[PDB]
């Protein structure tokens, strides 16, 4: 075993998250069985409780563990599975040793939070960079740890004094720190006093650190490297510098220029852990497929506009995995990405009464984008402008994909506008009315990877085409409320047709709609399990029919 | 885009801890600070959210003290250090809320002042603005005195030197340009000699096209060996500040080890005439700052006296040379003092006036201004 | 938006009466000719469409005869005066052939020529330009042989001298700009 604690901050909105995600990245072109592990210092047991206005979307997890964004950013970087114990949180870790206290494990000893506390931290740790993430049930051989909030505070406390023990529970030459830290300007000189007096905090919280990875607005002079290898104990070739380049996936590519693998190679003796070619070949062939996706975005060109349609788009946090695996789409595509953001409740006639402009630039929006999406949205107070926009898509044939709530406004345009009942409503707003044309009914929650089956004749159908025409697809749910099945006899008879149910027949989760050159709903949301090397295939879908070429991506999956 | 108030709560820790207890947390910013994050620094700093002032950027930093005084730090120095208990006359008071309306009235008159003055600064070195902090400072209090916004031409001395022709011809035209378009001239009081002939050409022409020249310690020293060179016809005349081992007889200058500090300037008697008498409202003796080993070598100043470059002042003994105003030229004066570092902001260095008052037009109504 | 060849019918009504009879209708259009205007102009006029020459704006005037060229006025002038019927040496047509390389070859090195030269030329009426027409002909001839492209700086004369400064000092530092900022002086 081997671990990479990514840490520090002078400040804690520093962006440590891409380092960690990028880190384990190049790591895992050595061919290496990577996994990560998130520390996260907020008191939630996990994400489920706090709404994706506050700090972003909500996850899922194979579990059905709703967790910290970061979390997911290490899925799709480096093609893991992860569990919802890989989000440690004082949350968590005070919840278990304090329920540990009332079934008397300590044998009735005092629980001080050092010796004990710490020590479950390390077994934590342990326990965790064991489990299986991968394709094969083998264990890792490289653990990346983003340590939350920052090295000097109040939150972090017991993690860094767990994690100063775990520089010797496992042995040095086992273990590296990597420092993020802050180098501002002012008045045109870079200011390396945030860091020095974040390296001074480090050693006396007791870890000793071995990259200085700043976020300068800057290339580092190499008069400010050479002082910050005089303060901290650090070689100058292993202060990296991490700015701003053309995307995020370009990041891996510039800490390889940078020497950090030939670094952590050395650094932590990765030529003794034991490889096979299946493993070394699949990392030096993964390395090109980075090397050949971000030379793919160097000249791409040739736009794409995608509406996403919902509430709260001021808050683009709250749908960063719909962002992201868009972004994963596109670069599939070889098309450049513009997203085109429609508060939904602008698109709603009302609106004309409110601000006008509103009411145009939402539309106009809406009427420019190539393609259209519905986001999986959350509450319900949008609903109206989400219908119309879904009933834009179904007649002027723009290429459409509706996540989660947008399968439910799918069917509820579906019916008020082809089946022809106005009064048929979300039942997940419209409840205590008890009116008879219902387009959903809750079923208390459903959550984690779940397997869909497709429905008999669904051959014809582009999205089973995009799925590699396979009977089955496991991919993550999240929904208390679902299409009322008594109303699907209907919908199949007028060409809305329901590709893929539940194993059980009684719960619908993809429809096709007929005669439309891309007009799909998802009740899973497809956003989650999407890699940067394998987009997810519905979100490959709207991307290549709003590009153009939907036959040819077809081909280039099914060979 | 999240303004971040931890690099502040690491140094109020320390604070703190070193033991002294802070009144006022003045945070630089590149914003205005919103009031969740004062709300919050006023949470992990004791100091109540009044008290949190912030010091962004504005127009000049003369309008500093007055956003100050915007943030009530008055209202709390007045109270916090009990301020009303100082025995004060009302010749201390009104004399305090009067230089508060002429630090009004200036900073309302940058607010609106648009017509240009250009003054070319010849010198080595151009790139280390600091290097002459003092200079650019004095321009500045000279500018809003004329009501004229400045720009100060930086002319690298050694480009105007017929040799750069050979090595950049971009060099020689930007630097012959920026001289060429500037309204007034300044030989800034240089340190050591590497780019001396570039200052003789900006006196060569400074003398010959009329324009307002003022040269201060080194140039009143390149401005007598360009006269020399170029009007007493002397072309081997040199600065024995450099060209010293060559023991020559045209010497423009001597070694008198160092002399420094504020000292006494005497006009000459006959000096009436001249508008840098008229500068210093016509006082007898002038009392400023030196810094100079070499002066102008006292044996050419008769030849120069009768050549119309008179040496309107000179030291109380008689034998140093101090000043020199050019007859027959609209302004163009040597200072070997620095008037730089004499000037206030309400009291502009009276050579320093002159020099942008002579760029701006109305050297006359300025005078009148000294005078009444 | 519109090209109206109606003065061009209105000087050859007039050309037929006063008694010559034209060959070439050499427009100074704004545009390229439509292929509709010349259509009417060979209706109204007696010329072929092919003889209805433009002559519109190129990159500098040395390029008109390559354009007159394009349009095939050398053609129509050998077979409309029988210029094979002219006695013409080797050394005759040899000179003319090498000549069109000539100018075909300097055309070609004011297309990429980028490299500028100011020169400064000092005078009295610099606002009238073809007072000095002769004078920025040559400089253009001396501009293209060295293959570097011409700026002329006009400074007029009277402002590089003191006094007037006395009377407007914009010209005064102008014209004194333009001279220091000359590679040559004329
Ligand atoms: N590989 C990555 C990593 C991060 N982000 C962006 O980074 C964001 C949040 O910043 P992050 O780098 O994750 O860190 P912070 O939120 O600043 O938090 P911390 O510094 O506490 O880790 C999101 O907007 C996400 O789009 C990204 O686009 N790609
Ligand atoms: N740990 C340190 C670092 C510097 N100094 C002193 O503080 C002075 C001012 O600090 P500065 O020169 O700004 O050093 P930097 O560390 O570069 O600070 P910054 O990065 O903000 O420019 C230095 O000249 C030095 O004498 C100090 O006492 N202790
Ligand atoms: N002295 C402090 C301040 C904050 N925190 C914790 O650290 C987390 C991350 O710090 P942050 O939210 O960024 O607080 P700020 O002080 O604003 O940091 P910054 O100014 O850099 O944004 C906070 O949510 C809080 O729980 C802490 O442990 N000790
Ligand atoms: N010699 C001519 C030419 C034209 N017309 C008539 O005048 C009308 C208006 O002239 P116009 O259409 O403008 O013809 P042009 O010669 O194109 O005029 P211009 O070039 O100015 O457009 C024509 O429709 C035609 O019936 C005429 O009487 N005598
Ligand atoms: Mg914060
Ligand atoms: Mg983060």
């Amino acid at each position: 075993m081997k671990y990479v604690v990514v840490s520090g901050g002078v400040i804690s909105g520093i962006g440590k998250g891409v380092l960690a995600s990028s880190t384990g990245m190049l790591l895992k072109t050595l061919g290496l069985k990577v996994t990560s592990i998130k520390i996260d210092p907020y008191m939630n047991i996990d994400a489920g409780t706090m709404s994706p206005l506050e700090h972003g979307e909500c996850f899922v997890l194979d579990d059905g563990g709703e967790t910290d964004l970061d979390l997911g950013n290490y899925e799709r970087y480096l093609g893991i599975t992860l569990s919802r114990d890989h989000n440690i949180t004082t949350g968590k870790i005070y919840s278990h040793v304090i329920s540990r206290e009332r079934r008397g494990d300590y044998l009735g000893k005092t629980v001080q939070i050092v010796p004990h506390l710490t020590n479950a931290i390390q077994d934590w740790i342990q326990r965790v960079s064991k489990i299986p993430v991968d394709d094969t049930g083998l264990e890792p051989d490289v653990c990346i740890i983003e340590l939350g909030g920052t090295v000097g505070d109040i939150e972090s406390a017991p993690f860094v004094e767990a994690l100063r023990q775990f520089q010797f529970e496992v042995g040095r030459e086992n273990f590296a720190l990597i420092h993020v830290s802050l180098v501002p300007v002012i008045h045109g000189e870079q200011k390396t006093k945030p860091t020095q007096a974040a390296i001074k905090d480090l050693r006396s919280l007791g870890l000793i650190p071995d990259m200085i990875a700043c976020r300068c607005s800057e290339e580092l002079n190499r008069s400010t490297i050479d002082k910050i290898a005089m303060f901290c104990h650090v070689g100058p070739e292993q202060v990296v510098n991490v700015h701003d380049v053309n995307s995020t996936y370009h990041v891996p590519l510039l800490l390889l220029k940078q020497h950090m693998i030939d670094y952590l190679h050395s650094r932590l003796k990765l030529g003794e852990v034991p490889l096979t070619l299946e493993d070394k070949e699949r990392g030096s062939q993964l390395l090109t497929n980075w090397e050949n996706m971000t030379k793919n975005l160097d000249d791409s060109d040739d736009v794409v506009k995608i509406a996403l349609v919902g509430k709260y788009t001021n808050l683009k946090d709250s749908y960063l995995s719909v962002t992201k695996s868009l972004e994963h789409a596109s670069m599939k595509c070889r098309r450049q990405l513009e997203i085109l953001w429609v508060e939904a409740s602008n698109l709603e006639p009302e609106t004309q009464e409110v601000d006008k402009n509103k009411f145009h630039d939402s539309w106009n929006k809406l009427s420019s984008a190539d393609g259209i999406l519905v986001p999986g949205g959350f509450g319900t107070r949008g609903i109206e402008g989400m219908i119309l926009a879904a009933k834009w898509a179904r007649e002027s044939g723009v290429p459409f994909l509706g996540v989660c709530l947008g399968l439910q406004v799918a069917a509820i345009e579906f019916a008020r506008n082809v089946i022809g009942r106005p009064n048929s409503s979300s039942t997940e707003f419209l409840d205590e009315t008890l009116l008879a044309p219902e387009d959903q009914v809750v079923i208390t929650m459903r959550l984690g990877l779940r397997p869909t089956i497709f429905q008999p004749n669904s051959e014809w159908s582009n999205i089973r085409k995009l799925y590699g025409e396979v009977n089955e697809v496991h991919e993550r749910h999240r929904h208390r409320y679902e299409i009322n099945p008594k109303i699907v006899n209907d919908m199949e008879s007028r060409g809305f047709i329901f590709v893929g149910k539940d194993e059980t027949g009684q719960r619908c989760e993809i429809f096709e709609l007929k005669g439309h050159p891309y007009y799909v709903g998802t009740q899973y949301h497809p956003e989650y399990t999407s890699k940067v090397l394998e987009p997810s295939r519905p979100f490959w879908g709207l991307v290549a029919a709003a590009s153009g070429t939907l036959g040819e991506v077809i081909k280039d999956i099914n060979l």
